[PDB]
């Protein structure tokens, strides 16, 4: 059949996808900017397709409801045919690989700890051994599932705390978690992916920092519906852009060239 | 058809695959030990197959001869049907992805610089701006191809030097490169993957070190012949073992628990 505009699902997450300053006066894909906006343009060019960026309807990454078995977020939009490809900071996980296809990773990351500067915390073990400082995760993503499923002693203890903590320690968006770190003044630490942590560390008011090593090691992938013909070309495009140094260029562009906390 | 023993191609590369001390008195898979030996056992268990470890015939990772178009190394053994799966520190690259299938990565790495302690070199740019210190790569792997294909200014200059340097700066095995660093006493630096660099840094005589950041970012994958039915199960196995923390355990086992240069 004739070529057709590719529906891209993505998510408003800085610096991956952000509304341009003058977005109210702009239309279509020009409303948005960021790492994944640049990446979408490069993938489309190499694969030779036109595309339309759309923000995932429920603003979620993707989880399977245990009772109804329904997928939400960007994963759901792929599973149920509402989008042709997801170009976002979407983590490659076993449960997702079973229902959608993933390119080889375009970015590496791991779960990490964000603290308000001066917080007496250096590690996940530190967090698990105390109760003065609360901590939590994004409410429906791969980080929360990591703790839910972990059988590692320290991470198991953290999950037991987080799942029952009052008031809730989970947040609906990364921005809410950052905000809670900043205004709790050392009494909340946020568990999030090192990429987003490192980005926020370079943003004013420059009052947070990443502490300790990463808790795990994983990657983001471009996702397509299982068996989609688009998957092969997209995977080769990712590998080409990585070897060309383009992915490194985009990381430096959106994380550090634009750093607001000094050189 | 009935189940059949899976032929695994791998390569003698420390600490991935090594001859056991008493290998002369042992048979079959028991002759070998290392990260990839443990990994092979875990993958086979989760996928439910028996296997036989074999060392790649020509001792090479894999490259395509430009004139004959013939693949050598572990890639060739997969392409031409001599092995069913490769379980080794085999880098995922575009040219290889076109001819074989790769799991999602089981280990991350990047090209890195190894120096004799005290060598006045901190970066690839440092190397490219001088001639007193020679430098080279493994003779037929992904690192050499990286420099051959790079259009980045600094890496292009390094390749122009290395490809024409006299005497040859390329080595047949990692051990030869390490040996040349050690006995050139600061007048040779070796370009190799950060994983192998980090391992050697923890081995006696503790006279080398990794300097600077990595030049790129990539991963190792389990490789199967293109379209092989084994690929899907192996990929899910890799993802499961990563999320279980097994891959991290194996890295610590073979790199740092066994470190010989202190704590
Ligand atoms: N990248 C994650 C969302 C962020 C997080 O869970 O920390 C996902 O794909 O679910
Ligand atoms: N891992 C590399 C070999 C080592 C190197 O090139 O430095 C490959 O798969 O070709
Ligand atoms: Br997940
Ligand atoms: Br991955
Ligand atoms: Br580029
Ligand atoms: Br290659
Ligand atoms: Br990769
Ligand atoms: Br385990």
């Amino acid at each position: 059949g004739a070529n057709k505009t590719v529906v891209v699902t993505t998510i408003l997450e800085s610096p991956y996808v952000m509304m341009k300053k003058n977005h109210e006066m702009l239309e279509g894909n020009e409303r948005y900017e960021g790492y994944c906006v640049d990446l979408a343009a490069e993938i489309a060019k190499h694969c030779g397709f036109k595309y339309k960026l759309t923000i995932v309807g429920d603003g979620k990454y993707g989880a399977r409801d245990a009772d109804t078995k329904i997928w939400n977020g960007m994963v759901g939009e792929l599973v149920y045919g509402k989008a042709d490809i997801a170009i976002a900071p979407l983590t490659i996980t076993l449960v997702r690989e079973e229902v959608i296809d993933f390119s080889k990773p375009f970015m590496s990351l791991g779960i990490s700890i964000m603290i308000k500067k001066g917080t007496p915390i250096e590690s996940a073990e530190d967090l698990s051994k105390q109760t003065e400082i609360a901590y939590g995760t994004l409410d429906s993503g791969s980080t929360k599932e990591f703790f839910r499923r972990s059988k590692i002693a320290v991470f198991d203890k953290m999950w037991t705390y987080m799942r029952s903590a009052e008031p809730s320690v989970f947040v609906r968006t990364t921005a809410e978690g950052v905000a809670r770190v900043r205004k709790s003044k050392g009494k909340y630490a946020y568990l999030l992916e090192s990429t987003m942590n490192e980005y926020i560390e370079q943003r004013k008011p420059c009052d947070t920092m990443k502490v300790g090593g990463n808790l795990d090691s994983k990657g983001y992938g471009i996702a397509t519906p299982k068996g989609s013909s688009l998957g092969n070309a997209v995977n080769l495009a990712v590998l080409k852009l990585n070897e060309q140094g383009l992915l490194d260029k985009l990381k430096n562009k959106w994380w550090y060239d634009k750093g607001e906390c000094g050189s």
